[PDB]
């Protein structure tokens, strides 16, 4: 009765997509493919995050306008994206003019209610850019352990944090130039107001995943301060009312954007639903946001408080992920292993990375490895000589022998049955976002699915007195144990699913159809459902991304 909405992160529009950030996109996917397959009624959609200084230097450095150069950017991610199988509902932009209005609306909403500040700040100023500088673009000697290099926020090497004031010798990263400091005024969202409210609401059952209570613990502890929201001209972003010249941070308006991208969708596709039914406080529908680990301050802190100073309902859950390392490393453009998404795709099946992440992802908030040779072997053993050699070991007989129909009556009612019995604690299991018990529970079933073949060897059948029926009998059995093993794997290979559509002739392939036995089923000509993974190509894209 519930129905669901989904959000991804909002990627940056300065660059690529790369394929560390595709394990939470991919994460995303499946669980909104498992979810739609199991009956529920799932809304799931993303945005570029459009606005920021980073944005404008990109936008410069390729000399264009920031308008065209987050233009550029959506076009090919959205391409990226789509390769990977990646489809969202809907993909909008930060910058959209419904993002605009909700954010006059919340910002409006929140300082009305009191939870808003103004007041003159020192801050530091690059002469020559006629900028102020943001902490991110300062770097200077960092007063406690007087290392250089530091931003304008907190040091690396000893952990203090700062106002960027307080770094000796600071420079700007725009220009080198030594900053001024000058007074400027800026907004302030006053979280502390919402210390209470916080600490109940991260700890709610369901709310983090039970890993990240040590950091919000520190975080707590640590206390919360008012958070400047504000940015001063020049910026690419969004003015705040009754206040020239002073923009929202980008942080400010980015999460807002899963709300615009959201508003901008159902305006079109689905017009039995309204805005308030995810929005207004009282609403019966889920809210979740799968988000990497570097930005749940924002989305367990912030983002719900200025919500709840807005009269708004706050996240169901966050379900967050850790990052991917390769070959047992960060990824490094020295090493290869820094690979954009479209060099992915250039050489390699998404759908090799697809299983390859679902094998490995749990509900845990770790650290995925992609070792490059284990994905060459784990895809190649389990996809390719396993669970399509079974189509293919079974269709050899149907299709060169039978008229391509299986047989009348399934031979072995018990044993499909339990394949389909099974499919109780796989789809339990994606829902858990424990992907990788899923993945092993389809493959001990591939498993069962050719020790039943091996049993009864039809091969040797096809080649004694009398046993033309048994052979249909054995091999009919064998595709409606891949047929379940296909609609299991589903929404993690959803390409291989539609090629498992066309060869079984089904119309149907959600968790409810599987109950539905083929007998007297037409199947077409089996070709190959994958290629098997090439090392060569592997080292292609690596190469390529040297
Ligand atoms: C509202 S999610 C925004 C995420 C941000 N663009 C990042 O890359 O960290
Ligand atoms: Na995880
Ligand atoms: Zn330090």
């Amino acid at each position: 009765m519930r129905k669901i909405l989904v959000t991804n992160a909002l990627p940056y529009a300065n660059g690529p997509i790369h394929m560390g950030h595709l394990l939470g996109y991919i994460q995303a996917d499946i669980w909104v493919r498992a979810m739609r397959a199991m009956g529920h009624d799932v809304t799931y959609v993303c945005a570029d995050d459009a606005h920021g200084t980073a944005i404008m230097l990109r936008a410069e450095a390729n000399g264009i306008s920031p308008e065209e150069q987050i233009a550029n950017v959506q076009k090919e991610h959205i391409r990226d994206f789509d390769g990977f199988g990646v489809h969202f509902d809907h993909y909008d932009s930060t910058h959209s003019d419904a993002n605009k209005a909700r954010s006059t609306d919340i910002y409006i909403k929140n300082r009305e209610a009191g939870n808003i500040a103004v007041r003159p700040v020192t801050q530091l100023f690059d002469p020559e850019k006629g900028m102020f500088l943001s902490d991110r673009f300062i770097k200077g000697t960092c007063p406690k352990c007087k290392s250089e290099d530091q931003y304008g926020d907190s040091c690396e090497v000893c952990g203090t944090t700062y106002n960027a004031t307080e770094l000796l010798n600071p420079r700007s990263t725009l220009s080198g130039a030594t900053p001024v400091e000058k007074s400027s005024d800026h907004y302030f969202f006053k979280l502390p107001n919402f210390a209470e409210y916080l600490q109940k609401w991260t700890r709610d059952e369901g709310r983090l995943p039970l890993s990240i209570a040590n950091k919000l613990d520190e975080w707590f502890e640590a206390g919360l301060a008012d958070w400047d929201i504000s940015r001063d001209a020049p910026y690419f972003g969004f003015e705040i009312p009754d206040a020239p010249n002073k923009y929202f941070y980008v942080w400010v308006d980015a999460p807002i954007g899963y709300m615009s991208s959201f508003e901008n969708y159902i305006k079109t596709k689905r017009p039995d639903l309204n805005f308030d039914d995810f929005w207004k406080k009282d609403s019966q529908n889920e809210v979740y946001h799968f988000i990497g680990k570097d930005i749940v301050y924002f989305h367990a802190l912030f983002w719900p408080a200025m919500l709840e100073g807005a009269n708004y309902r706050t996240p169901t859950g966050l379900f967050v992920n850790g990052f991917l390392t390769v070959n047992g490393q960060k990824m490094s453009k020295s090493r290869g292993t820094f690979i954009k998404a479209e060099t992915y795709l250039q050489h390699l099946n998404p759908e090799y990375l697809r299983y390859y992440f679902a094998s490995k992802l749990s509900d845990k908030v770790e650290d995925s490895d992609l070792n490059l040779d284990d994905f060459v072997q784990k895809v190649n053993s389990d996809l390719v000589g396993k669970v399509v050699n079974i189509a293919s070991r079974c269709a050899k007989f149907i299709n060169s022998s039978f008229n391509n129909t299986l047989s009348s009556t399934c031979a072995e009612s018990d044993l499909v049955q339990s394949f389909i019995d099974a499919g109780d604690s796989i789809a339990a299991a994606y829902e858990a976002r424990e992907f990788s018990t899923a993945i092993r529970e389809i493959m001990a079933l591939a498993d069962r699915a050719n020790q039943y073949i091996d049993e009864k060897k039809p091969w040797a059948l096809a080649k004694q007195e009398g046993q033309e029926q048994q052979v249909l009998d054995v091999c009919s059995v064998g595709i409606n144990l891949f047929r379940q093993l296909a609609v299991y794997l589903a929404p993690v290979l959803p390409t291989l699913a539609q090629q498992v559509q066309d060869f079984l002739k089904l119309e149907s392939f959600d968790f409810e159809s599987r109950k539905q036995i083929l007998v007297s089923h037409e199947i077409a000509q089996f070709q190959p459902l994958m290629q098997r993974v090439d090392p060569k190509a592997v080292a292609a894209m690596v190469d390529a991304s040297k």
